[PDB]
């Protein structure tokens, strides 16, 4: 409704922070409001399961 | 010696091509001469072996 970026983006768009070195997902809506560097950590959705156990 | 980029970079730096949509490794020496987009295909050096031959 207010279309206010909160968080670290709201600290970068509104000038409260000079840069954000943090785990931050580069999305297209975040791309248009702040300039990202090239990604240092490629990742994605992964599968966490228990380790198998003898039974 | 001549410090001439060949290839598609030599087609982009020297204006012979307007854009390069191609499999192209984003390196730092290539970053300074042409502007890359954010990477669409994260990858790296992988291990190709034969499939096991259980018979």
């Amino acid at each position: 409704d207010t279309k206010i970026w909160n968080g670290m983006v709201g600290e970068l768009v509104y000038g409260k922070a000079d840069i954000a070195i943090a785990p931050l997902t580069i999305t297209l809506v975040r791309e248009e409001v702040i300039d990202f560097s090239k990604p240092f950590m490629s990742l994605g959705i992964s599968i966490m399961i228990k380790k198998p156990q003898k039974s």
